[PDB]
């Protein structure tokens, strides 16, 4: 049960996310929300070098509701804060994985660090929606360091797997999730082969980052751009005509309605017309 290329994407155009994070985005909810929950949004921010300034690099303070924000660095360093009292530094490796939830009040930017030696900028930013009764759950976080996540071989010496979140050949990514989901950071060498299992009605997408991937036998997939399956298949193959980076993302469906704005995704335009309302009043 093979799951289908049903849509293929071609690299957008790169923007500017404030002036920290050049971003080409992969999807967003409102034409991609049935097709990738429960996914909703991916950027994928450079490469690109940044030389030394004195500088802050990023995006302002802005809030979040009814969802959660992941960070995956590939190069460089970026410092979060929340209103949750909490912050933190996140590398080459490192993984953020923080729940909106209720509300959040967030800016990220680059590292004093990296702002005083500058060098090669790389990662990506998905949103992860929640389950309707955890709308509105407690803002947390998670720091999960590279050393955290597990990194299996492939078979035939065809790459690494990263699981961020979920599992693989009985590998449990470190990041809790409230909702069955793989994020997976795949390594593949140019002429390599891999076959994957996938549970059935999962949407499922892939994302490569650097180098030409061959899916299905089916597909060819390069640098910035998207594969999006067929969700009612099982298994899936992916073979590297070059060494490439890609993302792997899965997950149970959320068969829930979507209503967002900007940065609250919610149910109901009620609770998007109460979000802007808890936003102006300070209740954030
Ligand atoms: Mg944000």
């Amino acid at each position: 049960a093979m799951k289908k290329v049903q849509g293929i994407y071609r690299a957008p155009r790169q923007h500017w996310v404030g002036d920290g994070f050049p971003v080409r985005s992969m999807f967003s909810y409102q034409s991609h929300g049935k097709q990738l929950s429960p996914f909703l949004l991916l950027d994928y921010a450079g490469p690109m070098d940044f030389t030394p300034t004195t500088q802050r690099r990023g995006v302002g303070q802005h809030p979040h509701r009814g969802f959660e924000t992941v960070t995956i660095v590939y190069h460089g360093e970026v410092e979060h804060r929340d209103s949750t009292g909490n912050g933190g530094i996140i590398g080459p490796g490192d993984v953020q994985w923080m729940t909106a939830g209720a509300g959040i009040l967030h800016e990220e930017f680059h590292s004093d660090a990296f702002a005083q030696k500058g060098g090669p900028f790389e990662m990506v930013q998905l949103w992860v929606n929640l389950p309707a009764k955890d709308k509105m759950t407690a803002p947390g976080y998670q720091a999960i360091r590279r050393e955290a996540i597990p990194q299996v071989n492939l078979p035939d010496d065809a790459g690494n797997l990263r699981v961020i979140a979920g599992e693989y050949a009985g590998n449990i990514g470190p990041a809790k999730t409230f909702s069955p989901l793989n994020v997976w950071d795949i390594r593949l060498t140019q002429g390599k082969s891999c076959e994957f299992s996938l549970p059935a009605g999962w949407n499922t997408a892939l994302i490569v980052l650097h180098g030409t991937l061959l899916v299905n036998g089916d597909a060819i997939a390069r640098e910035a751009e998207m594969v999006l399956l067929d969700p009612t298949g099982t298994h899936l193959s992916i073979e590297a005509n070059n060494d490439t980076v890609l993302l792997l993302l899965s997950g149970e469906p959320i068969d829930e309605p979507i209503v967002g704005y900007g940065p609250f995704v919610m149910n109901t335009q009620a609770q998007i017309a109460e979000a802007i309302a808890d936003f102006n009043g300070g209740r954030f």
